[PDB]
């Protein structure tokens, strides 16, 4: 369902659902004008998921339900936990008592992304390269 090579086609509230979580001007700048593509892979329990872009290059390997140290794009240190959920991949992020949610849905051909932080919600769709 999730595994391949996925580029952006969509963006809708992404520069709020940024300000929400605390990004900075610059950062919020440069992140917007990125059009990066997602890449899923799997090696055995370990999932890999790789963005490249103009604003960033990141890289997660994490195992369902175990909790891993990320440093995000816009350079938080945050505790990650990923779970499959409804046939979601929900992706919780907890810093500085914050907390926010990515939702990587699987919709017909598509790969939504929901980024929520309470109210504020982006809404990413990819499709596959």
């Amino acid at each position: 369902a999730f595994v391949g090579t996925w580029k952006l086609v969509s963006s809708e509230n992404f520069d709020d659902y940024m300000k929400e979580v605390g990004v900075g001007f610059a950062t919020r700048k440069v992140a917007g004008m990125a059009k990066p593509n997602m890449i899923i892979s799997v090696n055995g329990d370990v999932i890999t998921i790789k963005s490249e872009s103009t604003f960033k290059n990141t890289e997660i390997s994490f195992i369902l339900g175990q909790e891993f140290d990320e440093v995000t794009a816009d350079d938080r240190k945050v505790k990650s936990t990923i779970t499959l959920d409804g046939g979601v991949l929900v992706h919780v992020q907890k810093w500085d008592g914050k907390s926010t949610t990515i939702k990587r849905k699987r919709e017909d051909d598509k790969l939504v992304v929901e980024c929520v932080m309470k109210g504020v919600t982006s809404t990413r769709v990819y499709e596959r390269a």
